[PDB]
């Protein structure tokens, strides 16, 4: 079946550009913190990922299935996402970037070395 | 401007945006049970603020809109604001199209049926 392996090529072709710039992401300092605010709809929660790169390249990743039937006319959402961000500060050391997923928006706090610590035994 | 930084801080914003309210949400669309579907990643917005009309049977046209806190300082900007997409069908759709759909955890899914009949008392 060609028509398959067709298709396939078709898919990531076009999926291909989405899987390139996706998510469009915000970000801005507040309250000493440096907050991360991505558009990442339809995700399993378990399936995303953020590290950052030596204090300074925060990388956020996230896989997800996309199975629908036949006659398939648009296949433009992305499948692998993997945004890289340049961070204007160094991330305070022992780091708690937590993260909040809702309403398809990933929200995500980091710490701005010298600000808040927190929570002993 | 006379003032550089106001202007640019401008410039690379809806331009920015701009750039993502071209090319979003990404959608897919199928055909199933003779159904027309389309899947839209369209994270966070209000869904009282959520359209879908179709142009003319043809014409199937997602459009959304919210704000964003965005207080200081800013570094990156790129979430739209506007969000309109503009898909052509297939198919013909009636004018008595019956679109439902849902919205969950930012993703819009929508369906279009083929065909449908229409009420009693109106006309």
């Amino acid at each position: 079946y060609l028509g398959k392996e067709l298709q396939k090529r078709s898919e990531e072709l076009s999926r291909g550009f989405y899987e390139l710039v996706y998510p469009p992401v915000d970000m801005y300092e507040e309250g000493g913190y440096l907050v991360v605010v991505a558009d990442l709809a339809g995700f399993n929660k378990e399936k995303i990922k953020a590290r950052v790169s030596g204090q300074n390249e925060l990388i956020i990743e996230a896989e997800r299935e996309i199975t629908e039937p036949g006659v398939k006319y648009l296949t433009q959402r992305p499948k692998y996402v993997r945004k890289v961000i340049r961070l204007p500060y160094n991330v305070a050391k022992d780091a708690e970037i937590s993260g909040k997923y809702e309403n398809g928006v990933l929200t995500i706090r980091i710490p701005i070395a010298g600000t808040s610590v927190f929570k002993f035994e």
